C-alpha cells in the first residue's frame, strides 16, 4: 500500500519524460546523449614504492 | 410488409454472387480471398509529451 506522495521521494525517475530548453528557446526533442563529465588521471610513481 | 424495391436499397448483400473478370476474360470462380487496403503506422514522440 504506498501511497502517491511517498513514489514521489522514494522512486526513480523515468527518462522518457524531459524538457530541453537551448537559450531562450525550448524545443521539444526526441533524444539527448552524452552529457557526461570525465577526467583524465595523472600517476607519479618513484622507486620506493 | 418490406416491398420487394425496399430490399435492393436497405438490405446487406449476400457474398455468393459475384463476377470475377481477369483482363477480358471473365471466367467463373469459386472464392475470392485477400484482397485489402493495409498501411503501416508512423510513431514519432518526443520528450515533451
Amino acid at each position: 500500500s504506498t501511497s502517491t506522495s511517498q513514489i514521489a521521494v522514494e522512486y526513480p525517475i523515468p527518462v522518457y519524460r524531459f524538457i530541453v530548453s537551448v537559450g531562450d528557446e525550448k524545443i521539444p526533442f526526441n533524444s539527448v546523449s552524452g552529457l557526461d563529465i570525465s577526467y583524465d588521471t595523472i600517476e607519479y610513481r618513484d622507486g620506493v614504492g
